[PDB]
C-alpha cells in the first residue's frame, strides 16, 4: 500500500512510521510526506529518509475544501492507498473524509473517547485519571470517533505534566502506529460495510 503522512510538527510519529516500513515485512511504504506547515522538523526527518516532502500551507488558501483539495491533489500524484495523519493539526473536510473513508488514519494521545480534542494530555491531567494512553483510528467525519483500529494504556504517575506525560505516551504511540497501518496495509483490518472494524 503506497502511504501519505500528514505533519504539523516534529514529526516522532513520522519516524516510528519511516522506520517500521523499512522493515522487510513491512506491507507499507511511505512516498509523500505532506506539511502544513514549513521550517518544522518532521520535513527534515522525512527529507533524511529520502521521502519527497511538499508543503501545503492553509493560509494560501480560502477556505478549507480549497486546502484539502489541494491535498487531495498531491495524493492522487503520487498514487496513495493509505493516509496517516501524524501530528496533523488541520481539521479535514467533509467531502474529504467521505473520499478517503476508511483509507485514513489519525494518531491520537487518549483513550478515545476520553479526552477528544486538541489538547487531550491537558484534559486528562485536569481529570485526575491515573490511566491514559493513545488511540490509532480510522478518520470518520466527526473528529476522534470513527472506528479504533488499537490502542495501548499508559500510566500517569505523580507529577505528571503535559511534557512527562506525552512524552510516556509517544512511547506508546510509536509502537501502535506502525502495527495499525501495517494491519490496515496488508488488508487484515479494514472498515466493514456495516462501518464497524473488519477483521480478517
Ligand atoms: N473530520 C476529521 N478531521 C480530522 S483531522 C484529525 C487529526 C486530529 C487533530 C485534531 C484534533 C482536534 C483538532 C482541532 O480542534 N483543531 C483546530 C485547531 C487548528 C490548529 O491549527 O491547531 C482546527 O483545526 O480548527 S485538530 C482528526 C480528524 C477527525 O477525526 N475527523
Ligand atoms: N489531536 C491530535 C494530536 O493531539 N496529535 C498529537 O500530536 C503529537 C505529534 O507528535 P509528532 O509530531 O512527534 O509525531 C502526537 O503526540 C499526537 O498524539
Ligand atoms: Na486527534
Amino acid at each position: 500500500a503506497r502511504v501519505a503522512v500528514l505533519i504539523s510538527g516534529t514529526g516522532s510519529n513520522l519516524q516510528a512510521l519511516i522506520d517500521s516500513t523499512r522493515e522487510p515485512n513491512s506491507s507499507a511504504q511511505i512516498d509523500i510526506v505532506i506539511s502544513n506547515k514549513a521550517a518544522v522538523a518532521g520535513l527534515d526527518k522525512a527529507e533524511r529518509a529520502g521521502i519527497p516532502t511538499r508543503v501545503i500551507n492553509h493560509k494560501l488558501y480560502k477556505n478549507r475544501v480549497e486546502f484539502d483539495s489541494a491535498i487531495d491533489l498531491v495524493l492522487e500524484e503520487f498514487s496513495i492507498d493509505i493516509v496517516c495523519l501524524a501530528g496533523f493539526m488541520r481539521i479535514l473536510s467533509g467531502p474529504f473524509v467521505q473520499k478517503w473513508n476508511g483509507k485514513m488514519l489519525n494518531i491520537h494521545p487518549s483513550l478515545l473517547p476520553s479526552f477528544k480534542g486538541s489538547n487531550a494530555h491537558e484534559q486528562a491531567l485536569e481529570t485526575g485519571v491515573t490511566v491514559t494512553g493513545c488511540t490509532v483510528h480510522f478518520v470518520a467525519e466527526d473528529v476522534d470517533a470513527g472506528q479504533i483500529i488499537l490502542q495501548e494504556a499508559v500510566p500517569v504517575k505523580r507529577g505528571d505534566t503535559v511534557a512527562t506525560l506525552s512524552e510516556r505516551v509517544k512511547l506508546a504511540e510509536h509502537k501502535i502506529f506502525p502495527a495499525a497501518l501495517q494491519l490496515v496495509a496488508s488488508g487484515t483490518v479494514q472498515l466493514g460495510e456495516n462501518g464497524k472494524i473488519c477483521w480478517v
